[PDB]
């Protein structure tokens, strides 16, 4: 039971409320070893205490504003604790405490939990407005040496030079200075038109409201890699986290797609030394832009990192909150605001799990004793899946190795995908090889289907019916009359006709002669199908009665139907057998023109081999049964229309075509889906909002399946598919002309459909790779150019050989010489779980 819209967005902003429960305090803990000596801990406790005018402050509301309330010298309050277990009483222990909230009021802002578990455990809690990260590590120096002054007293053995309070009336100064405004300006002029929000590949979609909900991964640079980092920052003047920070600027610009990187960094902002040791809020946040157009190299990006780290560090002293305010004064609810990613660099017991993520990535690193770098990288969990983030961290350890190997080359193409991917990208996703009869064409198909049930229906059309046997009859005689006139393997045949029996005959007989039909839709102005007419260059031209095309050029004209068709019923209709023809799988089945983009429109050459491979898989994928019926809806200039015809006829079903011009009458469809007990159909994702948008649509609930091409399939119209037929099985079909009507499906079988509808899987015999400008393949998630490969690429485009070796390119990856690729010119990304998603054109 899904929750309302009121109720959904008030759980979420109820959540935001429990995230600040636990961001807003400073954890710790410290392991004793030692004589158990409670008597010195509470003398060294509370001379920390007194020590800094900060542990004991309290605030509260007076005139209209918080006050600071300099208290009394208090002691520590701490709990008596004797530990019983080991793994869920320290995880749950040590969690409840820096979840326990303290009180600005009344209440110290400093807590503490003892146990015994000789051997004892220090829980420190400090709350965030009196202490940062650094005022815990100062913690840790001043206990640590009152203890052993309490073991063999604060303030007298080495006093502090200033209090927080201090610091805060000189800040209240400097910030209605002149130095504030200066650095305002320059943060306004760096930050200026930079990207709000980075495009990084999410496993799912932005939330509206962001999830606090995070998790986190450990990392490591080994012994030789942090050895390399160091070699290569000191050969360049910067230091190892500025080298860290090119790089992971370089990654996500490239994983994002976007020139330019906004990365945050926490900085101590205790630039003064009087303000080193003092325990206080001081930490500030510095937004790093680094710009990677123009192609630059490792040496380049590190000179470019090196000189915005230091103007950025020189600026420190301006609050982040109004660096805000100032470029974006109106910002967004489900992301960060300025950055979505940090970089820590927090170079020196230990903490827990950072269960919680205020961004999108923050990478946390440090360098260990045994001068490795070690640290975590903490993910939003409603944006990553764990395997993703895996994926990520090695990236940046691929891409900073290859800045130690060779700082001179260019940042941005130096290879980051480990080999495991690699392969499953390549081979593992791409493992469609199906064993199909490479020696039988698309007429063969329907011929064999014939033996098999000559007396079943095949074509219906306005009452009339002809049979297995009848259709193939008719086929043969016209396909003789064919050879008379010079048809044969690659030869070309244009048809010009609406749809009626004819129509389907004329293909068949196309291709039982061993030509190649060249669908002419008569709607189409006379101009363009001139033009294919004279482009194709034709043997014969088979026209329906009525039309009055006329080639010329020496092109022979056969009536289709009516009374000068006649002439051609004397020939034998027995078949031409496969040497009377000769045509092969490698032959052309047909030349069927796509308008290009703008200009003249290309004839794509498809083989009979790619076509025979599209129909089987699509009877493997879907079962069509022989008492099913198949609605020819589609017009047969497009290549739809290829396995409207041949799918049904090759395994025994009837084919049902619909009336020319039909569905003019808004009621035609549905009246014709019910009457003829239509089970399968197609339709444009446009088209299909006006079916379940017109009247009596949930009259077809005897509809089988409903095949979507051509365009982008939304998936709100895919799930009000499912409200107005739940019986229909809705599938996504992409692909191009150029590579035999379709390559990809996606069964839209998901209990929860999602917005963007994947364009699913390669089929049988048939290849996909996303690659960039390159060539070479992206990671799982970035956005590239889609290339087919496999036995369903077309030959390429009749009469243009320079666009063909263009968009028909070398297969480097089948493994097979002579293979070719198709570009499709669309933008697409692999999603995790091995399906494809289409995002666009690359254009
Ligand atoms: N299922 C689909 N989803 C999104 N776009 C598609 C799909 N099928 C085809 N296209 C686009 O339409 C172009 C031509 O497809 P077609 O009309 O099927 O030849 C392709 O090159 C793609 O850009
Ligand atoms: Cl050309
Ligand atoms: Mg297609």
């Amino acid at each position: 039971a899904p929750l309302s819209f009121a109720q959904q967005r008030l759980w979420f902003i109820a959540q935001m409320s429990r995230e600040a429960s636990g961001a807003y305090h400073v954890p710790g803990g410290l392991r004793l070893r030692g004589e158990l000596d409670e008597v010195a801990l509470r003398a060294a406790l509370d001379r920390i205490m007194a020590r800094h005018e900060v542990l004991r402050t309290r605030f509260e509301w007076h005139e209209g504003e918080p006050v600071q309330c300099i208290d009394a010298e208090a002691r520590f309050p701490l709990v008596r604790q004797e530990l019983e277990g080991e793994a869920a009483e320290l995880a749950h222990w040590q969690q409840v405490e820096a979840r326990s909230p303290f009180d600005l009021g009344t209440g110290p802002l400093i807590r503490g939990r003892l146990l015994k578990l000789q051997e004892h455990v220090l829980l420190l809690t400090m709350h965030h407005i009196v202490s940062d990260g650094w005022s815990m590590s100062v913690l840790a120096h001043e206990l640590g040496t009152l203890y052993r002054a309490y073991a063999q007293e604060v303030d007298p053995l080495p006093a502090l030079p200033l209090q927080y309070a201090d610091y805060a009336l000189w800040q209240r100064r400097w910030l209605d200075g002149e130095r504030q405004q200066r650095q305002l300006a320059y943060w306004q002029q760096q930050l200026a038109g930079a990207p709000a929000l980075v495009s990084l590949p999410t496993d799912r979609p932005r939330p509206a409201l962001q999830d606090y909900r995070g998790d986190s991964i450990e990392l490591t640079f080994d012994a030789g890699l942090s050895q390399g980092l160091r070699a290569l920052s000191q050969r360049h003047g910067t230091t190892l986290y500025m080298t860290v920070l090119a790089a992971w600027a370089a990654l996500v610009a490239r994983l994002a797609g976007q020139p330019e990187v906004v990365i945050g960094t926490p900085v101590a902002n205790r630039q003064r030394a009087e303000l080193e040791g003092l325990i206080g809020f001081f930490v500030n946040t510095l937004a790093l832009r680094v710009d990677l157009g123009g192609e630059p190299s490792v040496a380049g990006l590190l000179a470019q990192v090196r000189e915005r780290v230091l103007a950025a560090q020189s600026h420190q002293d301006l609050p982040f909150e109004q660096v805000v305010e100032a470029l974006k004064p109106e910002r967004s609810l489900s992301h960060s605001p300025v950055f979505q990613l940090m970089l820590s660099w927090e170079s020196s017991l230990a903490p827990v799990r950072e269960r919680s993520a205020q961004f999108d990535l923050s990478l946390h690193l440090h360098e260990a004793a045994d001068g490795t770098v070690a640290g975590s990288l903490t993910y939003a969990s409603a944006l990553y899946e764990r395997e993703t983030v895996q994926r990520h961290a090695g990236y940046l350890k691929a891409l900073l190795a290859g800045m130690v190997a060779d700082d001179t080359q260019p940042v941005q193409r130096i290879g980051i995908l480990g080999e495991a991917e690699r392969h499953r990208l390549l081979v593992e996703w791409n493992d469609t090889a199906r064993e199909h009869p490479r020696t039988v064409c698309v007429h063969e198909l329907f011929e064999q289907q014939v033996e098999r049930s000559p007396d079943a229906v095949a074509l219906v059309y306005e009452g009339q019916q002809l049979s297995y046997r009848e259709l193939d009859r008719q086929a043969n005689r016209l396909a003789r009359q064919l050879k008379a006139l010079g048809v044969g393997p690659d030869e070309r045949v244009a048809v010009c006709t609406e749809r009626c029996l004819e129509m389907v005959v004329a293909l068949l007989a196309v291709l039982k002669a061993g030509g190649a039909y060249v669908p002419l839709d008569p709607g189409y102005p006379a101009e363009r199908l001139e033009y294919m007419l004279a482009d194709s260059a034709p043997k014969v031209l088979l026209r329906q009665s009525g039309q009055t095309l006329e080639p010329g050029a020496g092109v022979a004209v056969l009536a289709l139907d009516g009374e000068a068709s006649q002439p051609w019923q004397a020939q034998p209709a027995q078949r031409l057998s496969r040497d009377d023809s000769g045509v092969q799988p490698h032959h052309l089945a047909y030349v069927i023109y796509t308008s290009g983009s703008t200009g003249r429109p290309k004839g794509v050459m498809v083989e009979h081999a790619g076509v025979v491979n599209r129909l089987l898989w699509m009877q493997r994928a879907y079962g069509l049964q022989p008492q099913e019926a198949v609605l020819q809806k589609t017009p047969f200039g497009f290549d739809v229309s290829v396995w409207e015809f041949f799918w049904p006829l090759a395994v025994g079903a009837r084919l049902v075509m619909a009336r020319p011009q039909g569905q003019q009458d808004p009621a035609y469809l549905v009246e014709t889906i019910v009457g003829q007990d239509i089970g399968t159909l197609h339709f444009v994702p446009s088209m299909l909002q006006a079916f379940v948008d017109s009247e009596g649509v949930q009259r077809c609930r005897g509809v089988r399946r409903i095949v979507c091409s051509g365009e982008a399939l939304p998936g709100a119209l895919a799930r009000r598919l499912r409200q107005q037929l739940p019986q229909v099985e809705l599938h996504n079909l992409y692909g191009p002309t150029e590579a035999t009507v379709d390559v990809t499906a996606w069964a839209c079988d998901a209990a929860e459909l999602p917005d963007n509808i994947p364009i699913g899987r390669p089929v049988d015999n048939t290849t996909m790779y996303v690659l960039d400008a390159h060539g070479q393949p992206v990671p799982t998630g970035v956005a590239g150019e889609i290339h087919i490969g496999g036995v369903q690429v077309a030959r390429g485009y009749l009469g243009r050989p320079e666009l063909t070796r263009e968009r028909f390119v070398p297969d480097p990856y089948a493994g097979r010489p002579g293979a070719r690729l198709y570009k499709t010119g669309d933008l697409g990304r692999w999603l995790l779980d091995g399906t494809l998603e289409y995002l666009g054109r690359n254009d």
